[PDB]
């Protein structure tokens, strides 16, 4: 059960920006513990996975919103945004994609690959704005994730192998003629380690930017450890920020790397209380903040953990505690 009289978290953040979370559709019934933390302490909400491509359109042409619609209905009634997760991906994007469909040994071309990729995208856009209209909480989708590699070369997936790097292009095109509304991002993790994938992020940023691709922003993902340097996160901020994009961290949480003992709860509450006074900071840049989960014992890193504020009986931490 949950505590109810302490503090929203999102209420702290009111000056500031919203403050969100990742959910799946069976924890949004009004019963429910976990939709009852949700509606309490976030003002935004994101599909944890009821928006991938695999979730929306398993077998091609036949799109299967009801999951994501369940979310969507959850949002408008508890007046909250959402963030759209995600157009393409490497992941959870089902094999069809990428198949020759007379021949499924062979690779599909670059052309139907792209006229896959546009009817997928402008069928999503469509059905939120057909369905929902003015009151569509979306207010902004990740059109591309995760598409650069370790080294901060393109990933080669299987988008690169048969299209090429101009694919990267191509979805923010379709999604901006699909819907003008929505804020488009480009979203990733480790880009907030100030190292070669930091480099490279603002690199394809500017470069695409600069031939008149309608990126709006930057995502950071910020699946951030125990161990992250803070210092890092700032210049990595600072320098993503200097493109003239929208900077939102999207799917935070913290790793604890297996030690998930009462010193370490205090350690990530101080770096949490860290973390945040640096967000609060770049307000000017940070557009939302989003966790990657309701509470620990839902969080998708493997067990032991502990990488949210609230644990796993639903209680706030010490990381809470230290931010509002
Ligand atoms: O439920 C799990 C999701 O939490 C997980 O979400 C992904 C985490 O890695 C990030 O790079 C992705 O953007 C995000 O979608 O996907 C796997 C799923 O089983």
């Amino acid at each position: 059960t949950i505590q109810n009289d302490i503090p929203d978290l999102y209420s702290v953040f009111k000056d500031y920006f919203p403050i969100g979370v990742a959910v799946d559709p069976s924890r949004l019934n009004d019963a429910d513990p976990h939709a009852q933390l949700t509606a309490k302490h976030f003002n935004m909400l994101v599909a944890e996975n009821a928006m991938k491509p695999e979730s929306l359109q398993p077998t091609e042409g036949n799109f299967t919103f009801d999951n994501a619609d369940k979310i969507v209905d959850y949002a408008i009634a508890h007046n909250m945004k959402m963030r759209g997760h995600t157009l393409l991906w490497h992941n959870q994007v089902p094999d069809w994609f990428f198949q020759d469909p007379s021949d499924p040994s062979k690779p599909a071309s670059r052309d139907l690959l792209l006229q896959r990729l546009r009817t997928h995208i402008t069928t999503v856009l469509d059905h939120f704005k057909t369905k929902y209209g003015s009151q569509n909480p979306i207010i902004g989708w990740d059109v591309v994730n995760a598409v650069l590699d370790d080294n901060g070369n393109l990933r080669n997936s299987k988008w690169l192998q048969i299209i090429g790097p101009d694919y990267i292009e191509k979805a923010f095109e379709y999604a901006h003629e699909a819907d003008p509304s929505m804020k488009l991002f480009i979203n990733d993790y480790n880009i907030e380690n100030n190292g070669v994938k930091t480099q490279a992020m603002y690199d394809l940023v500017k470069k695409l930017k600069n031939e008149g691709v309608p990126i709006n922003g930057i995502g950071m993902q910020m699946h951030i450890s125990i161990n992250s340097n803070i210092d890092n996160i700032k210049a990595s901020i600072e320098k993503l920020a200097s493109l003239g994009v929208e900077i939102q961290v999207t799917e935070l949480d913290m790793n604890m790397n297996g030690d998930v003992s009462n010193d370490a709860l205090l350690k990530q509450a101080r770096l949490y209380k860290q973390l945040f006074d640096l967000f609060k900071a770049e307000k000017q840049y940070i557009t939302a903040v989003v966790f990657w989960g309701v509470s620990d014992d839902v969080s998708w890193l493997s067990k032991p953990n502990a990488p949210l504020l609230f644990d796993s009986k639903l209680q706030a931490k010490p990381a809470y505690w230290a931010i509002v």
